[PDB]
């Protein structure tokens, strides 16, 4: 029904090599906080082991990992099997998540930043948004780190 999703990709369409992030962006972690604070929040295994120990779990909001291995321990959150019927989560992470995600959500979230990246095998890519998405476009921005981003909403 209602899940929403939140990701930030290079103006590429680049979310991530291996999970790991090029671009220092302090207004995107500021924003997703924002946004996803209170709720749950639901990702992949790999999004899992990349968040930063002192924030895994995300505290304040109940984090949920989806992974085909039944048999998985993540400490301080929940493990599924299946993409959940959670109606207020935010999906945060998994380019396969997103995929997944996608035909139930209502809402994305985006984070573009004007950052070149050169492809390699393996990228995990945004998810192409379709014209019965209605585009909201930030004005684009400077961060204090320098680099040139800007915030889009879309919903349906
Ligand atoms: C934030 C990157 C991001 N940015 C956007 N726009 N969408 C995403 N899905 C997304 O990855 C979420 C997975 C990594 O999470 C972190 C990682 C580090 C610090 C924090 C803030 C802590 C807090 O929030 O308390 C969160």
């Amino acid at each position: 029904m209602s899940m929403r999703l939140i990701w930030a990709q290079s103006t590429s369409g680049i979310i991530g090599r291996d999970n790991s992030i090029p671009w220092r962006l302090p207004e995107d972690l500021a924003r997703f906080k924002e946004m996803t604070m209170g709720h749950p929040v639901v990702m992949g295994r790999l999004t899992w082991e990349s968040l930063p120990a002192s924030v895994r779990p995300l505290p304040g909001r109940r984090n949920i990992v989806v992974t085909r291995d039944a048999d998985y321990r993540a400490e301080g959150a929940e493990v599924v099997t299946d993409l959940p019927d959670e109606p207020d989560a935010w999906v945060i992470g998994g380019a396969q998540i997103y995929a997944m995600a996608l035909a139930r959500a209502d809402r994305c979230e985006v984070t573009e930043v004007d950052i070149a990246l050169t492809p390699l095998d393996g990228d995990a890519r945004a998810p192409v948004l379709d014209d019965s998405w209605v585009a909201t476009t930030g004005e684009w921005q400077t961060s204090t780190s320098g680099l040139r981003f800007r915030f889009c909403s879309y919903r349906r």
